[PDB]
């Protein structure tokens, strides 16, 4: 059973060039590969889907204003919506408005979708240690008891399934500092596919990889 | 030219290669051991700064006994060796063994050569969160202070090149816990040749992916 996936969505600029076309048409073709690949998971059982918008190549806060729109036919869908990233220096009526979407959507017991919005995997560690650290100044808490266990607790998605799978489309193969601590176990899937051209055979593919390890 | 300061293998596929050949394991160790020292040589002859090696098949304090055996041959090659893990529950003797061999060869200039013994990237982690975490008791770090460079300065090898490539052999697709913060934008190259098998031509078509990805 693949129980959460992560997708580097990469290749839209790629995409659109490609085509012809103004970097905004491969926003706009990635943004329905997104409800695609969501749609995909939600029908075949996936628990958790983890989305990290990147291009090899503010624009953070457009893409997640863009999701607004959406949130409606998420919930109707019981898909329990998260962001995940630093997200304190975003004006402070699309923080709320996150916050909203994510309270809304919080009890829903379907697929759980987490946006991954200025995001870094080291910042995510790095955000954990912080929260110990304060624990320590406090003297709530000796540094000889901080474990593998304990720091787990404090980084993201840890309430959730492990990652079993994480897939990158465009063509390169590297992390680029998305998910570090999440992926120590996880099978990796490197494919060409523009994330525009992702499609549900291509998704089917990756899980067959999984399937197979 | 390649481009690579600090490579990284994680060394799969020695039990699978004996296994094709229908010899027990310790064969594949052997011919496993063999390739390790054509791969140090291949790195030390090819300008590569650092090489870390995570021993792993899809035994630990035996293969770092086994090493010492070695530690002669690599100082005669200018490669200077540290071990990198949690070698504190080693015993005595070994743990004496291993700082012999790091004092030995630490003014070696060549290659550098870090080899995983009880290693795991979250482990790393977790020590690196310890020292800053003693530095915050002792009153002497703020954790408002704590950012990523910080915390780079505290986990294994950050005194050494960035890695740029982690190269895996024997088929799998994963890191099974090495090296995570280090890879945040490392080059990974995946190849289904078997440990023993994997030679020089195999070393430098990984160099030159890496190249021409980069
Ligand atoms: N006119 C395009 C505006 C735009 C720009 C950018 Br950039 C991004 C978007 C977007 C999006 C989005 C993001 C996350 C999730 C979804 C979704 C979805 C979804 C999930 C399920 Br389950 C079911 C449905 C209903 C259609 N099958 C839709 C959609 C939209
Ligand atoms: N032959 C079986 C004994 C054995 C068993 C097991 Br398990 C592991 C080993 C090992 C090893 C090891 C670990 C780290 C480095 C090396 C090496 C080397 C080396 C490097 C250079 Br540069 C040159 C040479 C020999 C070239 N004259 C040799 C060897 C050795």
């Amino acid at each position: 059973g693949c129980r959460h996936v992560a997708i580097i969505m990469d290749g839209n600029g790629r995409w659109a060039k490609k085509q012809g076309k103004i970097r905004a048409f491969g926003h706009k073709a990635g943004a329905k590969s997104v409800r695609r690949a969501v749609s995909f998971a939600a029908n075949n059982g996936i628990e958790a889907l983890t989305l990290y918008a990147f291009s090899s190549e503010a624009l953070m806060e457009l893409f997640v204003w863009a999701l607004d729109s959406e949130v409606k036919s998420l919930h109707r869908h019981n898909v329990r919506l998260r962001i995940i990233g630093d997200t304190s220096r975003f004006n402070s009526r699309l923080q709320e408005r996150i916050r909203k979407s994510e309270a809304l959507t919080a009890g829903n017991t379907g697929l759980t979708l987490n946006i991954a919005a200025n995001y870094g995997g080291r910042w995510d560690i790095v955000q954990g240690v912080r929260q110990l650290a304060e624990k320590v100044q406090q003297g709530n808490l000796q540094p000889d008891q901080i474990d593998e266990e304990m720091l787990n607790q404090h980084v993201c998605m840890h309430e959730l399934a492990p990652v079993d799978l994480v897939i990158r489309t465009g063509g390169e193969h590297r992390i680029s500092n998305f998910l570090l601590w999440q992926i120590a176990y996880a099978e990796l899937y490197f494919t060409d596919v523009l994330w525009p051209d992702f499609d549900e055979q291509d998704f089917e593919g990756a899980l067959n990889a999984f399937a197979n390890r």
